[PDB]
C-alpha cells in the first residue's frame, strides 16, 4: 500500500496501454493498403470519417457523462475501446477476406468499411471518454506537487519509450505475412492492444476506490494569426508521426514496414533536440525569435526533402526522409514557442478560449487535409500533398513573421 508502489503499477500499466495504442494506430494505415493496394483514398477517407464522426458525437457523448460518477465513466471509457478494436479487428479480417475472394465490386465491401471507419471512431471515442473520467485536475488532487513534478518526470520518460519503441516493435510484428492468414501480425498487434487493457481498467478503478473523496465523484483577434500559423502546419503531410506518409512510404516506396517504424521512432528522437536549442535560442535570441528560427528552420529543411523527393533515387529517399527528421527540431521548438506566447499574452482566466480556437483551426486543416487525401486518384499522386505541404509550412512562416512584427 505504498506510494512508490502505486507509482511503478500505474507507470508500468502505462507503458503497456501506450505501446498498445502507438503500435494499432501506426499499422492501421498499413493493413489498409493491402486491402486496398494503391489507393490511398481509402486510408484518407476512413481518417477522415472517423475525424468526423468523432466530432458529432463529442458534444453528443458529453451529455451522457456529465452526471455520471467517474468508477462507471472509466467501466464505460476502457471497455469501449476494447470492443472497438476488436471490431476493428473483425471488419479487417473480412475486408481482407472479401477482397480476396473477391469481392470488391459488391455494396458488401463498403458496409464492412463503414463500419470499419465507424468502428474507429467508437475507439478515438472511447479514448476520449476514459480521459475525462481520468481528468486533468485529479492527478494533481491526489498527490502532493513536490512527488508528482517527480513523477511527471518518468511519464516523460516513458511516453518517450514507447513513441520510439513501439512503431518499431509494432513494424516488425506487423511484417509477420504468414501465408495464411496474411494479416496474422496485425492480429497480434491488436491482442495486444487488447491485453494492455485490462491492467488499465484496474490501476485506473483501484485508484478511484483508494482515493474517494480526495477527487470529485463526478465529472484578440491580432491573436488568431498567431494561431493560424500554427494551425497551417497541420495541413502538412510531411512527418514521422503523419499516417498518409507511412502509408506512401509503405505502398510506393515499398519500404519495409520496420524501416517505417524506425523512421517514426526517430522521429521523437529529433523531438529531443528541441528541447535543448529551443531553450537556448530563447535565453540568447529571444522567445519570439527563437520561434522564428525553429519554423524558418523547419522550413528551409522541408525545402531540401521536397528536392531530395524530385531525385527519386535510392540516396534521394535517404535524404527525404533524413530532412523530414531534421525538421522535427524546428517544428517541436516553435511548437512549444507557439504555446508559450499565448501564455505570455493571455491570462490564466480566459486561457480556455484560446485553447479552443486552436482546436476549430488545427482541426479544421486535419479535416481539409484529409479532404484532400480523400480527393486522391491513386497514391502516387501523393506527391501533390507534399508540395502543398511545404507550402503550408513556407506560409506559415510568412504568417508568423507577419505577425512577429509586434
Ligand atoms: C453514410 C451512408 C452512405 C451510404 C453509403 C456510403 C458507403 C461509402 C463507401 C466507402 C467504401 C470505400 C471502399
Ligand atoms: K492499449
Ligand atoms: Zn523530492
Ligand atoms: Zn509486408
Amino acid at each position: 500500500q505504498s506510494l512508490l508502489r502505486i507509482e511503478t503499477q500505474l507507470l508500468l500499466g502505462r507503458l503497456l496501454t501506450r505501446s498498445g495504442d502507438q503500435a494499432w494506430d501506426f499499422v492501421v494505415p498499413f493493413a489498409l493498403l493491402v486491402i486496398f493496394p494503391g489507393k490511398l483514398q481509402v486510408a484518407a477517407f476512413y481518417y477522415l470519417i472517423v475525424k468526423i464522426g468523432t466530432f458529432l458525437l463529442t458534444p453528443s457523448s458529453g451529455k451522457w457523462i456529465d452526471t455520471h460518477p467517474r468508477i462507471q465513466v472509466v467501466k464505460w471509457g476502457v471497455w469501449l475501446q476494447f470492443f472497438a478494436i476488436l471490431a476493428g479487428m473483425v471488419f479487417f479480417g473480412m475486408l481482407d477476406g472479401l477482397v480476396r475472394a473477391g469481392g470488391r465490386e459488391s455494396w458488401l465491401l463498403s458496409v464492412l468499411f463503414i463500419a470499419l471507419a465507424l468502428s474507429g471512431v467508437m475507439a478515438s471515442l472511447g479514448s476520449q471518454i476514459t480521459d475525462i473520467s481520468v481528468g486533468n485536475d485529479l492527478a494533481p488532487s491526489l498527490v502532493a506537487p513536490e512527488k508528482l513534478t517527480h513523477f511527471n518526470s518518468w511519464l516523460r520518460r516513458i511516453d518517450l519509450a514507447t513513441e520510439v519503441g513501439a512503431p518499431i516493435l509494432a513494424g516488425a510484428l506487423f511484417a509477420f505475412h504468414p501465408e495464411q492468414l496474411p494479416l496474422a501480425g496485425l492480429f497480434l498487434i491488436g491482442l495486444w492492444n487488447l491485453v494492455s487493457f485490462v491492467p488499465e481498467y484496474f490501476l485506473l478503478r483501484n485508484v478511484i476506490q483508494r482515493s474517494g473523496l480526495k477527487i470529485k465523484v463526478l465529472t484578440s483577434d491580432p491573436i488568431f494569426w498567431l494561431i493560424l500559423s500554427y494551425a497551417l502546419l497541420w495541413l502538412s503531410v510531411l512527418s514521422p508521426h503523419g499516417v498518409l506518409l507511412a502509408a506512401y512510404l509503405k505502398d510506393e516506396m515499398r519500404l519495409p514496414e520496420t524501416e517505417i517504424g524506425l523512421f517514426r521512432g526517430l522521429g521523437a528522437v529529433f523531438g529531443l533536440i528541441s528541447t535543448v536549442s529551443f531553450p537556448y535560442l530563447v535565453r540568447r535570441l529571444g522567445l519570439i525569435s527563437s520561434s522564428r528560427w525553429h519554423l524558418g528552420f523547419q522550413g528551409v529543411t522541408l525545402g531540401i526533402a521536397v528536392t531530395a523527393f524530385a531525385m527519386g533515387s535510392t540516396a534521394s529517399v535517404y535524404v527525404f526522409l533524413g530532412c523530414i527528421l531534421l525538421s522535427r527540431v524546428g517544428l517541436y521548438g516553435f511548437s512549444n514557442g507557439e504555446f508559450e506566447l499565448r501564455q505570455r499574452l493571455i491570462p490564466e482566466g480566459r486561457r480556455g478560449e484560446l485553447n479552443s480556437l486552436s482546436s476549430l483551426t488545427t482541426t479544421s486543416a486535419t479535416l481539409i487535409l484529409f479532404s484532400a487525401g480523400s480527393l486522391l486518384p491513386q497514391t502516387e499522386d501523393f506527391k501533390y500533398l507534399v508540395y502543398v505541404s511545404l507550402a503550408a509550412v513556407l506560409l506559415a512562416n510568412v504568417v508568423f513573421i507577419k505577425w512577429s512584427s509586434r
